[PDB]
């Protein structure tokens, strides 16, 4: 897995990437690493954004599938036609598979401009996979051809910014103490049961099932910690109210104005530790998960209308559920265990820390009545 | 106001414009009309997808303020110069005046490819201006340096599609039957108070306090008409079970794929008229909108793979409230009576409509406890 190791690119802000490969010859394109889908879609057409693109024509390999695929998002989408062709991953497996590409051919929103990437490798499940749960995922075929173990695990790291994604295992070498692991409720996205949550070290008596109202996913491809309105709302109340040394302007915690100071003079301690508590494996059993607030406050970069240290506040409302993005992950060394329905967390060896508090795994804990906090 | 009827172009999926003229001389720009912001932002340099961008250099009269602007969104953002120079609407009343423009220097997501307009021109109210409610709007700056009354009317129509903007005043030639007035709750946001829902005719058992949770709003830049989740849940559940002849996709509703049928083979009498009560101007007085399914289901023009008779699903879900979009506002001309501080609804003269069923405007209706309809 040395091989492995900071095979990532890119920042929270843009997504992280891994190199890939794609048709005979050789193909190479950079990929985005979202666990929110399960799409592996490529940029097939001269978009004026990309760097590279897939080109079909140039692959002995390639085989249509003479069907299409339209994927919208809020304001976003994407088309393109179905094929599957011959995949490797340059800094992955020593191996090479025969997986679904949906070659887009038409996009609005969709690629960012000045971005350095060309597609993105959906590793969540079949059953969200669009147009329908058939089109066999990436990480299953590679799976299901070769002997890789059905898990990776992800370092996403970043002060641009780096990373790790070790397909097929663990790598040690990337967190410290121990990895405590939460069930993967159903195989569709990569929903977990969030149990309890707490403010600096003080809870939020909220009856738990609205953490998870009507979801939480982890989710590389999202950039914010997204929690749903009234636990965002209920947050923010205490995030705010903990975070009055100084008085901040009250439509940036809606993420509408961004927040500066500069050099030296970002206020660490006035700002909470949070902590999510996740259901354990054992009946009654949960760990907890606390992020600083270097996660929760990501440096917005290159604002010309500024020399200042910016930051955009990296928690933010949801009809959709808590996302745990790549926010919170860039804590943690984060296992998706497949094999074993289960996500496993533990101290990132390149969380950004102080030399004060830190991000931190803990357990366990007792927690009664956890299933009652899945919505149905 | 002959000479301002049909003085807008585009769709509801890309928004209506209106043509206007900046600095001296004169630079013609098509600017979108957006009742949900209150900034007036062009397009000043040279992004790829622009037709046309303010070029400072050229006018005579414009003035810096040497003050920058940063505006995010959910994915996108602009960033700009403030400043001010003299603005006209061609087709608008004959005056001319001074004005705010942010002169766009950079944006992500913003401008949208193959789009014919370069700007926005934000009616809403100074509270939600960015960067700070001392930046006074246009229309405020309109109605304060002419003798132009303080109130635009909106009719938006659409079969790409055209409408019609009466600054000053009202056009009896754009609407059927009476007008109807709901109040503004608040100077910000367009936000009204929306008091009772039905699907066909019944309603919906549900504390209209949700209907309004945290906010209602008119907003002619949002396509949809947009709920939030336990009134959207609530909402498809009630449409979904009322449209079963057939069965349709079940991420189709959450538009995440779309629909499709072929000409003729649109099932219009399967779908409910939809009925929002909104607050009306006396105490336990309400009156009536009502929307036929071709609003809430909006064709998906140039989807090449299909030349089919798509459409996406024009309701979804919302963190922020209920709003509604341009797909709510095709059937109706609306009135933004400023000046007393009330929105008017009546049968818009070009909503699409069958031999069959009809938009309608009708009242009053009793309702109780309607101030109890607005959150706090
Ligand atoms: C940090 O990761 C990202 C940063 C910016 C954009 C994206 C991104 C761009 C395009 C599509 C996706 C998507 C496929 C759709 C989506 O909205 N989500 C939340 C997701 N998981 N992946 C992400 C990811
Ligand atoms: C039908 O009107 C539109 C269709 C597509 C896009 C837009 C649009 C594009 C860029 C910004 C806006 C914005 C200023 C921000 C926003 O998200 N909303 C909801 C809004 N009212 N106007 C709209 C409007």
């Amino acid at each position: 897995f040395v091989e492995m190791v900071d095979n990532l690119r890119g920042k929270s802000g843009q997504g992280y990437y891994v190199e890939m490969t794609v048709g005979s010859p050789p193909q190479t394109l950079n990929i985005l690493v979202d666990t929110g889908s399960s799409n592996f879609a490529v940029g097939a057409a001269p978009h004026p954004f990309l760097h590279r693109y897939y080109q079909r024509q140039l692959s002995s390999t390639y085989r249509d599938l003479r069907k299409g695929v339209y994927v919208p998002y809020t304001q976003g989408k994407w088309e393109g036609e179905l094929g599957t062709d011959l995949v490797s991953i340059p800094h992955g497996p020593n191996v090479t598979v025969r997986a679904n590409i949906a070659a887009i051919t038409e996009s609005d929103k969709f690629f960012i401009n000045g971005s350095n990437w060309e597609g993105i490798l959906g590793l969540a499940y079949a059953e969200i996979a669009r147009p329908d749960d058939s089109l066999e995922p990436f990480f299953d075929s590679l799976v299901k051809q070769t002997h890789v173990p059905n898990l990776f695990s992800l370092q996403l790291c970043g002060a641009s910014v780096g990373g790790s994604m070790i397909i097929g295992g663990i790598d040690h070498s990337l967190y410290t103490g121990s990895l405590w692991y939460t069930p993967i409720r159903r195989e569709w996205y990569y929903e977990v049961i969030i149990v309890r949550v707490e403010i600096n070290g003080q809870d939020l008596k909220m009856d738990c099932k609205e953490y998870n109202y009507d979801k939480s996913i982890v989710d590389s491809g999202t950039t914010n910690l997204r929690l749903p309105k009234k636990v965002f709302e209920a947050a923010v109340k205490s995030i705010k109210a903990a975070s009055s040394t100084e008085k901040f302007p009250d439509g940036f915690w809606l993420g509408e104005q961004l927040v500066c100071w500069q050099a030296g003079t970002t206020p660490w301690n006035i700002f909470p530790v949070i902590s999510l508590y996740l259901m354990g494996e054992v009946t009654n059993q949960s760990f907890r998960i606390t992020i600083l607030p270097q996660q929760y406050l990501r440096p917005v970069e290159d604002v010309a209308t500024s020399q200042d240290d910016c930051y955009k506040f990296a928690i933010s409302q949801s009809s959709t559920g808590t996302v745990m993005g790549a926010v919170i992950m860039e804590g943690f060394y984060v296992v998706f265990d497949r094999a074993r329905k289960r996500i496993g967390f533990a101290v990132s060896a390149c969380h950004v820390h102080d030399e004060f508090r830190t991000a931190a795994v803990e357990g366990p804990f007792v927690t009664l009545d956890m299933e009652d906090c899945g919505y149905n």
